[PDB]
């Protein structure tokens, strides 16, 4: 497809900081990083024309959820260390 | 060309609120850390942003809900859902 | 053509708070802000599209990051303290 323009989705912790930016382009989001060193890209990578994010600290660790939606359905995304699994997020839209 | 959405999170629980633009109507669902269920927001909109934060323990939430070149804030407080003061000239 | 839906980003601090809500209409990005007496106008205002906003607290100071998209082409807008400037944000395309 052509992508007219992008849709981003940022999220941030602590004080270096650490940066998240979530870009959905032609039906792909993709992820870049920043850890206090460079802009870096990240291993997030599913379908979507549209991205949120939010995010916590559960101490020194980090907690990502992504919501990636393609029509009616959003599918949410969860990073707490160990790779991206979709989570329980449901809705009927 | 799909719902749009925003979401914020409060809290290390964490409690979740994700919000759904679809049709013109947005909608809310719910996460307090046992399941997702259907929160009380539903005000009308074509694009959504939403912020929050804690003042102790108590949670306020502000959603942007924008329909032409207006945008509508909407306020939790801890009792219901009441229209902001935001403006803007677009 | 009528002019499309607005797409807002919004961020906030404190216990105030203070709120920033970021405004893409037209190719351009204003923004609105509230700090406990009244919403008024900021000093951010540059092209885009699209707009992603996230900020942190180093101490009491507040550091924000604009995301603004146009086309494929994403600029990251830097506020610490003492005006807006780019970052070095760059996307994978
Ligand atoms: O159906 S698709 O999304 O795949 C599609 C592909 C192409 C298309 O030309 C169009 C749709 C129609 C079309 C849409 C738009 S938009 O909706 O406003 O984005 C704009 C144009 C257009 O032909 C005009 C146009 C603009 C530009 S730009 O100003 O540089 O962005 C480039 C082109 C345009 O035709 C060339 C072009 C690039 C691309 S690319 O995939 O982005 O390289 C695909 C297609 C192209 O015609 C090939
Ligand atoms: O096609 S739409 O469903 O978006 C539509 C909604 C409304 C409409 O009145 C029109 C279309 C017709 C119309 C078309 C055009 S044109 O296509 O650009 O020639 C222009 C107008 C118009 O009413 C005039 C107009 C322009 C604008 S602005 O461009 O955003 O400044 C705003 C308005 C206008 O009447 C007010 C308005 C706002 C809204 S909103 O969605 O609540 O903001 C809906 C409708 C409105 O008429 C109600
Ligand atoms: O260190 C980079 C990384 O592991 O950070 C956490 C998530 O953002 C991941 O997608 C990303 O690859
Ligand atoms: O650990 C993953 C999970 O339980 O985290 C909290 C919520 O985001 C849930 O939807 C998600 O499945
Ligand atoms: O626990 C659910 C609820 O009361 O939480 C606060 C707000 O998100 C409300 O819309 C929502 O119904
Ligand atoms: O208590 C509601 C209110 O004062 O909260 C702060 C801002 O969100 C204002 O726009 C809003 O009217
Ligand atoms: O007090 C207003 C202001 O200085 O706050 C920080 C940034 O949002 C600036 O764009 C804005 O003008
Ligand atoms: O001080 C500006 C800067 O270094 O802040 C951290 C990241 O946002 C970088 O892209 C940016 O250039």
């Amino acid at each position: 497809m052509k992508a007219a323009s992008v849709q981003t989705a940022a999220t941030s912790w602590g004080t270096v900081p650490s940066i998240r930016v979530y870009t959905a382009n032609n039906g792909k989001i993709t992820e870049r990083c920043w850890d206090g060193k460079g802009w870096y890209t990240g291993a997030f990578n599913e379908p979507g024309d549209n991205v949120s994010v939010t995010s916590w600290l559960v101490g020194s660790a980090i907690h990502i959820r992504v919501y990636a939606s393609t029509g009616t359905t959003t599918t949410e995304w969860c990073w707490d260390g160990n790779g991206w699994t979709k989570g329980a997020y449901t809705a009927t839209n």
